[PDB]
Parts: structure tokens; sequence; C-alpha cells
């Protein structure tokens, strides 16, 4: 229950990303991943969050800058 529609989007886009790449999907981890890139204005810092907190995932750069973008576009109001 989020009244917001950057995070729903965003999670939602990262949920999407995660089956699209990994194969395999974790929408609270995607929740995690989208409240870092909420904070974060910078892709290169949301990749260091990513690698530094969830290195135990493999996160390939695409999948990082279309979380970047997803994120990006929600936080803009690109829909």
């Amino acid at each position: 229950d989020l009244p917001s529609a950057f995070e729903e989007k965003a999670i939602e886009k990262v949920d999407d990303l995660l089956e699209s790449y990994m194969g395999i999907r974790d929408t609270e981890l995607a929740a995690t991943m989208v409240e870092l890139g909420k904070d974060k204005r910078n892709p290169d810092e949301l990749a260091e969050a990513l690698d530094e907190r969830l290195g135990d995932f493999a996160f390939p750069d695409e999948f990082v800058f279309d979380v970047w973008g997803a994120i990006g576009d929600a936080k803009v109001g690109r829909y």
C-alpha cells in the first residue's frame, strides 16, 4: 500500500525486469532497490548500492540501467 505512482510503477517495472532478465521475481527485493533508487539520483550510485547491498545477485548493467530508467520514468512522471 503506497499512495504514490512512482513506487508502484517502479516496483512493477523492476519486477518486470527481474522476470525478463533473471527469470525470477521478488517484488519485495524490487521494492528494496526502488527505495534505493528513490534516494539515488545517480545511476552509478544505484549500481554501487546494488553491488554493495544486494551483491548476492548478479545484476547486469542493462538491468541496472533499466531499473534506473524505470525508476527515473516514474519519478519524473513519464508514463
